[PDB]
């Protein structure tokens, strides 16, 4: 069960996800492909914010969610 995110230039980004695959293990993927800090990562599904501890399952999110990765830097 897959996943696309929307980025910022637009494109997609397909990632591995699981029913049991924790929204941490989820930015930790993330990390790899956009390199990005944890800190400047957020992850939000049908506007609804996620959070650690939870699971897909617990967000009823399903196949080809629509993600939402926002960057910004929390300042010096």
């Amino acid at each position: 069960m897959q996943i696309f995110v929307k980025g910022l230039t637009g494109k997609t980004t397909t990632l591995e996800v699981e029913p049991s695959d924790t929204i941490e293990n989820v930015k930790a993927k993330i990390q790899d492909k956009t390199g990005l800090p944890p800190d400047q990562q957020r992850l939000i599904f049908a506007g609804k914010q996620l959070e650690d501890g939870r699971t897909l399952s617990d967000y009823n999110i399903q196949k080809e969610s629509t993600l939402h990765i926002v960057w910004r830097l929390r300042g010096g």
